[PDB]
């Protein structure tokens, strides 16, 4: 078993010395991802603010042509809710794989620093109940779109959903990599790192992962939201955990959770993974209460949705 390399060196090839970086927004799979400049990417757009993930020195030539075959599979998406791809650097080494920039971060972090006593608060309110439902909207707009691209997530969490400059929240990273030195996952002798506090109870008896799998998951990214990003089951090991919810337990409602999010996250939170909405069904439900510009972006209003 070896990996052939899918890229191809095309209109998506970009020339390195388009591309300046700035600062390190800190590793992700397979390497370093730095913020960053690139010259002439976009049509209309003089430079255009990147995010850009290069491969770490430690990698093997098997994971050098994995990257790259990631890389290849974006040029596929075009969802304004998925973090986009925007170009490729694959002439020699390191290779760099240039994405849209956002520029608020991952969604937990961003959370996090919208409690009252964090150091880094931005002098904003937490999160209204009418951006925690554009939020959730987005999210599951982004889902509906990778569900309709034959994916399954895995690994939804505020961890890897990221916000935008204007605050618009995507699905990041959903690769099969998994952080040795995350918390948030669980070694499980004989079963690798599993994020056991966003799984389905199906999940974690049998190891099977769906859509409505992810839509647990995307049960568990709402309760990060309405609680700014408290770990699940705080108090609870990664065992009590799989127990816990293997045996039907779920989590506890935030403090003064909005009542329309604590309905969504019980939908997401059934027993029963048919029982559960799917995420067209969460865009429908929320379409009425969105932004103007909603229809205009949105894969569920798009012609591509059929
Ligand atoms: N776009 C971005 N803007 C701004 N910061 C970004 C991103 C990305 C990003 C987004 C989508 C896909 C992707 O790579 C997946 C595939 C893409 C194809 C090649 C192989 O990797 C990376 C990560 N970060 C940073 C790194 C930091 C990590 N901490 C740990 C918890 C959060 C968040």
């Amino acid at each position: 078993v070896f990996p052939s390399s899918v890229y191809v060196p095309d209109e998506w090839e970009v020339s390195r010395e388009k591309i300046t970086l700035l600062r390190e927004l800190g590793q992700g799979s397979f390497g370093m991802v730095y913020e960053g400049n690139a010259r002439d990417i976009i049509k209309g757009e003089a430079e255009t603010r990147v995010a850009v993930k290069t491969v770490n020195e430690s990698a093997s030539l098997r994971e050098r042509i994995e990257f790259l075959n990631e890389a290849s599979v974006m040029k596929g998406f075009t969802c304004h809710h998925v973090v986009r791809l925007l170009g490729v650097v694959s002439k020699g080494q390191p290779t760099l794989v240039v994405m849209e920039l956002m520029a608020h971060g991952d969604l937990k972090s961003y959370l996090r620093s919208l409690r009252p006593e964090a150091e880094n608060n931005p002098g904003r309110p937490p999160p209204t109940l009418q951006e925690m439902i554009q939020m959730a909207a987005e999210i599951a707009d982004g889902m509906a779109y990778l569900n309709a691209k034959k994916f399954v997530h895995r690994n939804l969490a505020a961890r890897n959903c990221m916000v935008a400059h204007d605050f618009t929240v995507k699905i990041g990273d959903f690769g099969m990599t998994r952080d040795i030195y995350e918390t948030d996952y669980y070694r499980k002798g004989g079963k690798g790192l599993l994020p056991v506090r966003w799984m389905a109870p199906e999940s974690l008896k049998d190891g099977v992962f769906t859509t409505s799998s992810d839509m647990w998951s995307f049960g568990v990214v709402l309760w990060e939201i309405t609680s700014l990003a408290e770990q699940p089951y705080q108090g609870l090991s990664n065992e009590q955990v799989l127990k816990f919810v293997m045996d039907g337990g779920y989590l506890d409602q935030p403090d003064n959770c909005p009542e329309r999010v604590t309905d969504l996250m019980r939908m997401c939170w059934q027993f029963n993974p048919k029982m559960r909405p799917t995420f067209l069904e969460i865009v429908n439900l929320l379409k009425d209460d969105l932004h103007p510009s909603f229809p205009e972006v949105s894969f569920f209003h798009s012609e591509e949705n059929k």
